[PDB]
């Protein structure tokens, strides 16, 4: 890793964006588990008449990320992260309920691509010392907001019991009106992503001296 003063956020930025890739490539043998494509464990929501669930998840574009800041505040004792991806979220779904204003069912495939997707990470921390008197960085708790910038597009197979303009109507809707949909509905899949990725780095960081990738 690219050492820095932790204070010196362009420092900061681009250590974190030159350790980013092979973060998240894994490695196994110190238990960080792979991160792009990251498998997400099965979920479900029921939010604003949407009632969904999410098997075989998998986020695809981490690998790609471009850090915008990275601002370590030694005296509040929180890391905010600014950064921005495309990516995609794909895996076996299905629907009930409706959309918006739209009944929908459906039992499929999905393939949804997020273009310019922004994240603002929040991290608070303690640097602590263990029982050998090796002072880490120790995560402890964060907080994950987005925002989709340019434009999303939703896939979904099996919509309808396979009825083709019912399907066609309800992805037009949706890629119409996708900026809605990811306001609505964006939190529970950052989430299933975002909890995961938390622990990895909680993690990874417990077991690594904050001597070793930065400077006091
Ligand atoms: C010493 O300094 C340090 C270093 O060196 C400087 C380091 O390298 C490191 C480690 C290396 C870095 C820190 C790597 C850190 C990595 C980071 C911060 C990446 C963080 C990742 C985030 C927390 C989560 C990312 C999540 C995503 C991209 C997912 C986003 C998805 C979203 C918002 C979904 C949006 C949803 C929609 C549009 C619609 C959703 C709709 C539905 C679900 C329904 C579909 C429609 C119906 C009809 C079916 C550390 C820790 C360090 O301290």
């Amino acid at each position: 890793v690219e050492k820095c003063n932790l204070e010196d956020s362009a420092c900061m930025t681009s250590a974190f964006q030159q350790a980013l890739p092979t973060f998240v490539a894994g490695l196994p043998d110190h238990g960080v588990e792979v991160m792009d494509v990251l498998d997400l464990d099965d979920f479900a929501f029921d939010l604003s008449g949407l009632q969904f669930t999410l098997k075989e998840g998998k986020l695809k574009g981490l690998k790609g990320a471009v850090i915008d800041n990275v601002k370590w505040d030694l005296k509040k004792k929180n890391i905010e992260v600014d950064f921005h991806l495309d990516a995609t979220v794909k895996g076996h779904y299905t629907a009930g309920g409706r959309i918006l204003i739209l009944p929908i069912t459906g039992d499929g495939q999905m393939k949804l691509k997020l273009k310019n997707i922004h994240i603002h990470l929040v991290v608070s921390y303690e640097m602590e010392k263990d029982a050998e008197g090796v002072d880490h960085v120790i995560f402890k708790k964060y907080t994950v907001t987005f925002d989709v910038k340019d434009n999303a597009q939703f896939g979904l197979t099996n919509l309808f019991n396979g009825n083709k303009e019912l399907s066609d109507t309800m992805l037009t809707f949706l890629n119409q009106n996708w900026k809605q949909v990811s306001e609505e509905f964006g939190k529970p899949v950052m989430e299933a992503a975002a909890k995961k990725i938390f622990k990895n780095i909680k993690h990874f960081l417990a077991k690594v001296p904050i001597a070793e990738i930065a400077n006091v």
